[PDB]
């Protein structure tokens, strides 16, 4: 029988905008990439400086295109809308913001800002607060020369829209849509701020940035896939999964902890009996607060061959644990216990954490007291009265 | 018959201990002091990769004789290390490879006159050392020679009116190349407020040749004596000539201030058929320095209001991104004027203004551009 043929059951830029000649080079790239996603909105909302930054302007982005993404609720997506910076990279090339540096690395600080964030009924048209919090976060980047990366974080410890909205911080990933493009002055990638609570930003600091991320790509409340951010959220991602935890915690364990040290309350004596003193033996004190972070401490700091660093909130007083791969320490295997002054260091073998942490369990009746006679040492968990006198 | 004229080497002791970074810099101290093998050092104990406060793991401090000779006093000199790649193992700074600069690119030092009854170099400087580097180690910002610090405190903690810094090459340390990259070294120059203005004014570069003339600033090779009184200006009034000199030359490095200044009409952004400018004698003392130093070269500047929205902005015509233009000189964002002056104008400006003591109100007018300027008393932008 000669071939019948398939028969498929189941099927699923390049024209210049107007008036090219005028936009700036590094502009027409960012553009170009906006009208693949939007061939619909042309010409879109936008938020503009008049007053230029180069002038004396307070506002470093001297645009902020703002387009309506339908999303996929046909697949868990929302509707929302997406604001697109301009002015973080290098636009114009002729060296009045950014020095020009060619085509080869990054186009100014190589990024411009993106977010989404959730659109409400009855708004017919993108609300502008987000521009001017990306022109907040642009000046936070122009006056220091912190370039940011996909993972990285930002304490803003205020509501972003100074509404009374839990979201009071951001963290940074890739769009999902927006593709890297290569201007003449240089490549431009996309960075999307993602709001979220003081608790989550916690989370990605204990463990890291990109896993808290993966996490809420799975709570679509929060959330969703594509990181859209909803400010009238009002339970964090713990609060909605408890299971999740365990996931934050397995992943300290498994990747390590980018917490090198924390300010809490906690003190440390002697039972021995400026210069290097060393103890024949130590005691060391904290709260349940500052107490809960030894596992973190121990199993994704220590193991990882990395330190942590406990400052007394009230004091002189500092415990910085230390591993054996540690360079500069004067805490040896020999003598595990020194101090500098009231800063003691204390180093702890990967076979001895291992016991501890078998002793150590979440971490309530306190003083919770711990020991080991044959290292002369005492870690006790103490109520907040000890360390407020 | 023939003529008749009448006119390192070796490693230190145990090399192999030494990081390759902190080798190359002792190793051209050893060439400037080699009578001084063991000067007295600040360490680091609590070290800046374990949570230590003190980015700084060393700070070694000689003692340079100087030349009394041909005018340089005696003087200790300091010498920082940990602001580039000592260690090259990735714990402080990231390893880059032999091109380009080792950590930060640079080292600090210090050169501080010699009192009498120190025989020994004061500790002092070391902190202020380490008070620099948590500077740029906070904020990667890196320091050029001819940059500024505001530091708005007498440096040794003094009532001393020395109480800013400028940064130069080391007369004396050459550049180091060392296996994790190249080592430049940045020496502190202490200076006044009057002293930090005159640079942000004009340049550090210009300023700092300026103090190698008055050997008590001072001296060729840029020594801080923290008993100094009288800043570089007291000391020669013809040097404050020198500078707008330069400023005219050079151009200048002063983009804006924060002064008592607003602006009027005589009638998204309003263009304006008749303007009035006035500022206050302190404000009006800069208009020089604005259209000599910033629009004859191409540049801006800005006025601020210390009180309010309001705001002048002087452009030229080789400004991108201004909405003044020939044709609409004077137009205005709001509270935010923009005036956008010719080349030609601003040299029959500066024909007209003087200085800029005593005729307050002074006023100028040119009826032709419907512009008014006039420098008033302090009381009138007070309310």
């Amino acid at each position: 029988l000669v071939p019948r043929g398939s028969h498929m059951a189941e099927l699923r830029p390049t024209a210049p905008p107007a008036f090219a000649s005028l936009f700036p080079p590094g502009l027409h790239a960012i553009y170009g990439e906006c009208r693949r996603l939007y061939p619909d909105q042309p010409n879109p909302l936008q938020v503009t400086a008049i007053v230029k930054y180069w002038l004396g302007g307070p506002d470093p982005l001297d645009y902020v295109s703002m387009y309506r993404n339908v999303g996929s609720p046909s697949a868990n997506i929302p509707e929302h809308w997406h604001y697109i910076s301009f002015g973080l990279s290098d636009l114009y090339g002729d060296n009045r913001v950014h020095e020009f540096t060619g085509t080869d690395g990054p186009s100014g600080f190589g990024f411009e800002l993106t977010f989404r964030l959730k659109r409400e009924t009855g708004e017919s048209a993108p609300p502008t607060w987000p521009a001017e919090l990306m022109q907040g976060l642009a000046r936070y980047v122009f006056q220091s020369e912190n370039t940011f990366c996909s993972g990285d974080h930002v304490s803003w410890h205020s509501p972003l829209d100074n509404s009374e909205s839990r979201i009071q911080h951001m963290l940074l990933t890739e769009d999902p849509q927006m593709q890297p493009v290569q201007t003449p002055f240089g490549v431009v990638t996309f960075l999307q701020i993602v709001g979220v609570c003081t608790e989550e930003l916690h989370s990605a600091q204990q463990w890291n940035g990109q896993g808290i991320l993966e996490l809420l790509r799975t709570v679509p409340i929060a959330g969703g896939p594509w990181l859209i951010t909803d400010m009238r959220r009002g339970e964090t991602i713990f609060e909605i999964d408890p299971h999740l935890q365990e996931r934050v915690d397995k992943g300290i364990e498994t990747d390590g902890s980018n917490l090198s040290g924390v300010s809490a309350k906690c003190a440390w004596d002697d039972l021995s009996r400026i210069r290097t003193r060393q103890l024949e033996s130590v005691h060391l004190k904290f709260n349940q607060e500052s107490g809960a972070l030894i596992p973190l401490c121990l199993r994704g700091r220590l193991l990882h061959g990395r330190h942590f660093t406990y400052k007394s909130i009230t004091g002189d007083m500092a415990i910085t644990f230390v591993s054996t791969g540690v360079e500069g320490a004067f805490a040896t295997e020999e003598h595990p216990y020194a101090a500098h002054g009231p800063w003691l260091q204390i180093l702890l073998t990967e076979e001895f954490v291992e016991k501890m942490l078998e002793d150590l369990e979440d971490l309530f009746k306190l003083p919770k007291e711990y020991s080991w006679p044959e290292k002369k040492l005492k870690v006790s968990i103490l109520p907040d009265v000890v360390f407020d006198s």
